[PDB]
């Protein structure tokens, strides 16, 4: 049963093996505290195996986030959708910019600084830009739910979805 | 002009001068970076008038931040509306217990962890609850300005408007 | 013809020289480009007589500038109407905030960074915020000649006339 | 995502890559400033790459600005939409010349010294006029968004659209 589903995941990652342009640590989800909310986990790779503060990781849909400290075998990670983590972003198709900040919930992320009146719509890719010199660009981050306008504010208010599968991830890549 | 309208500032200050319970310093908002979203300013006390990092700052309508670095006279302070600030707040009528973020908007905050099924609703205010050990308890934050329920998601997406002016400031009150 | 026209002036002077709350020199201009649209000026003041570079000008119903350059006995002031001046300013009546620069018309300034939604009108007074640490903070600067409204940008256009009167000035004061 | 993007905006680059009369080096957009309105951007090409201050900066639509200062192998840009830049420009058809001052906004520039009456619409397209010896000349700017007559003053309000993308831009060309 362990067996099985672990090599799906594994091949899906083999399949997500060439989206990367360097070399990528496969390490697993260990680590988890029981409550359904807490938006930081753990990685079976640490200090041994060259994992350093800062990192970024993610899996073969999207960016999860980064690694926040090192032990020797093992490693924390918070996640885009913690409340604390922010990420530049940019609509895959148009280029226009924006910062997505967890919102504390799971499934979650919020973009800042969208002119209301700007170009984005359900069902936009959103992916990193790289403009905080923090992740590599390019790779997916997060799919808009939702566009909610507001009279009088300067900022559309944006719900999006990570790629990602936060929770219910089971291996994640570290990249060098 | 000038005279004035610090009359009048400085009045409803004195009149907001019992809403505290210790001693207060009286002091200008006189640094602002000309961008108008640059939700961090500066204060015309420092470190010479016993200011710290970490003290509350608010006006005679609201908290509106703390002070994050010290100079000899002057002194910079954080709003509750920047994209990095956050703040434990409770519905003052029922004591629903919220986190208030900034949103890089001057004008508005976002409250995370509000059940779908809250009871809270347009005009219900929020006031500090002193949760986080940061800032004292029952100061007015601000008001919810819209509720927006979610399918599936377990928490509701509200927005809030400051009770304090933040950009439209002119002195502002340190607590000891 | 000129005794009289002095006496007026300066006696205009004199009812104006209780809005410094410190020491003013009274400079006389002197040099000026034939050109009408050259938006700056010299002054009978100099290095003699303690003016420095940096230092605010004003007449009895304005900020005018600042000095730019300095010689023994005359200086030179680049008027808040030239394109490269800037300063930070407020509406006096509710403290909204914003820059006015100079449009290189002798009777007209632009504000920048003011909300399309913002509480200005035709009229109202602008002041100086001091928030650039050059000006001294509440004397007046310009009213609002008119407000475009612009579909799609966050900023409103906003044309304001200086209350100082330029090139129609004759004597001018230096701030200690 | 990011292969595909980069090689469609790289080719874009190759379609204009015969606008130029010299040698162009290609450099892409690194450092951006969370704030949206932050109209000063970085490059990924700097001292080791021949970068100089007061170099031109543009891209396959528009002059972007002026790179204002050098690091080993970054360097800063000033964009043209900046409240502290100016342009000497004129509109194509005719050769009006005029002044094109940043506004603040991302999306916008406004045109000094046009005549009240002068010859000018929605739709020119205004191109450099090399006037002040800093940028090459003929090479395109903006095209007019309105214009609004003012009764009294010399000068027409002139409001345009840079061509170039400026905040929705990637890549950028820097002009020997």
């Amino acid at each position: 049963a362990a067996l099985t589903e672990q090599n799906v995941r594994l091949r899906e990652l083999l399949n997500s093996a060439a989206l990367v342009d360097d070399k990528v640590l496969v390490s697993e989800l260990i680590g988890v505290d029981p409550n359904p909310f807490t938006q930081r986990i753990m990685i079976d790779k640490g200090e041994n195996d060259g994992v350093f503060v800062g990192q970024p990781v993610l899996d073969a849909s999207g960016l999860m986030g980064q690694v926040v400290e090192v032990m020797p075998y093992t490693a924390r990670v918070l996640l885009l959708t913690d409340t604390t983590h922010s990420i530049p972003v940019q609509v895959n198709r148009n280029g226009l910019r924006a910062i997505a900040v967890g919102t504390g919930n799971p499934e979650r992320l919020e973009l800042r600084y969208v002119a209301d009146t700007a170009d984005i719509k359900e069902g936009d890719l959103l992916v990193s830009s790289g403009l905080g010199q923090r992740f590599p660009a390019g790779y997916p981050v997060a799919t808009v739910k939702e566009v909610i306008h507001d009279s009088g504010q300067p900022f559309a208010v944006v719900r999006a979805v990570p790629t990602a599968k936060m929770n219910r991830s089971r291996y994640v890549l570290l990249v060098f």
